């Protein structure tokens, strides 16, 4: 019921007590570990509301004070009569920062408390949403000096009136199926790209076409909007020694902003809550460029480096993977767009884990996601035991809205 | 209950029914996953059900479930258990048993080979000298002048846990580690503790960077004894690089035969506390972990200097660059000297096919993603993209405590 985690590179040993306040379920049993699976009422709402305010008031050292009990009565009162309730600003800010704090898949959490929260609960329309969104994109982009932010749309009510950003990220490239069999652009987005055109988008049909936003306000059909180009900071990708690299004509966007997750604070569900930080290099260079089901450029790059592709044992895919990632980090740096390499991002996360053990009694963490997808064991997180558990408030996955939405 | 695992690269979904046949706990609960945690005397009463379960599996695999030969073996094991408090495996059962322990080994990416495993039965062994002789023959047979062959050697099972056979080495061939007075380590820091023990037991240490350790062998619960493996039986490979001529001058070599000697093999409830087994290396085991862990030979800095990489900012990926060249060199050196080795692309690709075949034919393949995914270039190998279910089948290889921590010394 108290647990040890050990780092096998440093023999440092940490004691987790924070898992005892774990709420949700992992997907694992004593018989079977699912640690590698990607996706593993008035009466319901009150316990949730309670548990949350208890967390809040304890954090500001007013646990069991007049103001505590009072707000607790107030929220019951509201639950009893409205069937939902509304968070104060301070609770909304706390709830969101804590949801990032509890995101066990997130290596970037040393930054958790500096989150800038934009309260968009007064929004009513997709045009409204589009405005909030551009203001978020501009504030977080900050001409390259990126800053954490989240924008929070109104919470669900009857689930017939949901706010949803249909895009999976605010800024992503289109995917088009082609006559020859293959795919132009980004294969991950192929289906959303069909939906845009099927909702009315004129697509330019290139390799790096910034998708339009598809926004659903208050349960209505969603609407199309094009993000002002001047707000999409993009980096052309070159290499500090390979001349011919720029002739692949690769570019990437500077602002990663996940837009399809659900935020749960004290039993309340915020289905549209786009958030953003900045990239660790490997995300683009290893996954976006090199996954077979993504841009998949390893073959071409190795072709230009004149490496021996005649057998796997020359490690040509590995040599190329390195140079590709050198060319992402260098390009972003040369243009001064915040970016972090996997080495210092992981070292920071170790520091963050230590802090969290010391001050909070633990730090939930999902090893499978924290260890970068190249050079794993030469980052310190590889040697670090982690405990994974689900704390609230949290970010949750939710089904792609087109599967749910009724027209 | 059926369980689905998706490969996110290919969209292949597979259905696991095999996890139903599962016994031992995982370490995880519904409230916590311990999937990254490294390590999360038996009564008559509890022995017969285990015996029985195993024999049921056995007779099913040879298509004689419920036969007279099956029923009689049950009854004969039952009777032996009641009368002697333990029981003896037939040869055929032991072979089947050791093979399955390998097939069930969820952290092993090499399992496509499971069915081609040479089992040497050393259950007639009585002494340490007897052990050394068995081990030597294992090393020579498995080495096979560089064309490696997988093999395991099985010493007598535990009885009252006061007469245990153990190999005190963690691998049969491994290199000394020596802590110097200045705090530095000469050789392999993984093996310093065991190296001290050897010296204390009377080993005269050469004290170089690559001294093959002597064997430390315990028979019948007796104090263990030292033996030098004959050097002619120790296949070693100097490491060089196909393009970097200064690479030989780092003075690196490695041994060709990886042979884990500290695990416990469990079959039908019986415990074989000494069962060294060997296969061959995947290149990343040496080139990433053995050479480049900070707590092992730690050569990254030295290789990066010699490459003249920019080491001022980690964002040069000088570490990633050096690491690839080192793994190239390990693969190149082994292939040149005709010693079996496998790269992590080829190994993980093989494992994927093994895994899919295991689902079709067995209804599952327990796998530990944390271990199966290589420690470099994870996502460009297809396992990274493969959902896996981890659960504990028997027969199995288990961890056991280091014997110096448990052994009662005779004097
Ligand atoms: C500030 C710099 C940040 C860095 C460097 C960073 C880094 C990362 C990385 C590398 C991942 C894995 C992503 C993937 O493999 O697709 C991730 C996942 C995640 N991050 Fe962070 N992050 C940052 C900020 C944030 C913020 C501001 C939030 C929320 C406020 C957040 C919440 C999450 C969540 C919920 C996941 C898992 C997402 C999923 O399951 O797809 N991150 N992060
Ligand atoms: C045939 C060639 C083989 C290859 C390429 C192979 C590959 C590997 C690799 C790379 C590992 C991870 C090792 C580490 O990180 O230290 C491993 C683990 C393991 N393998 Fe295999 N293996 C082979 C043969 C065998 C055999 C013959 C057995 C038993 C009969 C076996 C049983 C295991 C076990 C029990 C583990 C986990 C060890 C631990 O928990 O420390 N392997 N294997
Ligand atoms: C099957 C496996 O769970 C899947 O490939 C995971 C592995 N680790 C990951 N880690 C990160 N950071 N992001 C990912 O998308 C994934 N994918
Ligand atoms: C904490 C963590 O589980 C530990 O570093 C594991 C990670 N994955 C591994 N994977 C393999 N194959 N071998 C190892 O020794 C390890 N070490
Ligand atoms: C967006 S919030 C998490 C912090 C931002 C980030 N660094 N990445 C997360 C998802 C982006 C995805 N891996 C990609 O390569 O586009
Ligand atoms: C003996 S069991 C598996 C067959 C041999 C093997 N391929 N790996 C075992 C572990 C070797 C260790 N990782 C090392 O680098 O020495
Ligand atoms: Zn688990």
């Amino acid at each position: 019921r108290f647990l040890k985690v050990k780092n096998w590179e440093t023999d440092v040993v940490l004691t987790d007590t924070l898992h005892l306040k774990s709420t949700l379920e992992t997907g694992c049993t004593e018989h079977i570990c699912m640690g590698s699976i990607m996706l593993p009422t008035k009466d319901q709402l009150f316990p949730l509301a309670k548990e949350f305010l208890d967390q809040y008031y304890s954090s500001i050292k007013r646990f069991g004070s007049k103001a505590h009990m009072d707000r607790l009565e107030e929220v019951n009162k509201e639950i009893e009569s409205t069937s939902t309730y509304q968070l104060k600003d301070t609770e909304l800010i706390y709830g969101a920062k804590h949801a990032w704090r509890n995101a066990s898949r997130c290596v970037g959490r040393i930054q958790w408390s500096k989150l800038q929260v934009f309260d968009a609960r007064d929004c009513t329309t997709a045009h409204g949403m589009f405005n909030y969104i551009c203001n978020h994109v501009k504030y977080a982009t900050n001409k390259g000096n990126l800053r954490s932010a989240i924008t929070i749309f109104p919470q669900r009510t009857d689930g017939k009136h949901d706010f949803r950003v249909w895009n999976s990220q605010l800024i992503r490239y289109a995917g088009y199926k082609q006559p020859d069999g293959s795919t132009l652009g980004d294969p991950a987005n192929v289906q959303f790209t069909e939906i845009c055109i099927q909702q009315g988008w004129k697509a330019p049909r290139g390799r790096f076409d910034v998708l339009p936003l598809l926004l659903q306000a208050n349960g209505n059909d969603p609407e199309l909007f094009q993000i002002p180009p001047e707000l999409v900071l993009e980096v052309p990708i070159r290499h500090p020694k390979f001349d011919w690299f720029k002739d692949l004509g690769l570019k990437w966007y500077g602002l990663p902003a996940v837009s399809n997750m659900l935020l749960e604070i004290g039993g309340l569900e915020f289905s549209a809550c786009p958030f953003s930080g900045w990239y660790m290099g490997t995300e683009i260079g290893v996954r976006d460029y090199c996954d077979n089901s993504r841009y998949n450029i390893l073959e071409e790059v190795a072709k230009k480096m004149d490496l021996d592709m005649r057998k796997t044992s020359s490690l040509w895919k590995d040599q190329a993977l390195v140079e590709i990632n050198i060319a992402v980090l260098y390009s972003f740096q040369s243009d001064k767009v915040t970016i972090v390499d996997h080495h210092s991002a992981t070292e920071s996360f170790i520091k963050h884990m230590e802090n969290e053990y010391r001050c909070r009694g633990g730090c939930p963490a999902d090893w499978v996601w924290i260890v970068p997808p190249m050079s794993g064991s030469i980052t310190p997180v590889f040697h670090q035991e982690m405990l994974n558990y689900r704390l609230t408030p949290s970010f949750e996955y939710q089904p792609d809205p087109w599967n749910t939405h009724v027209w």
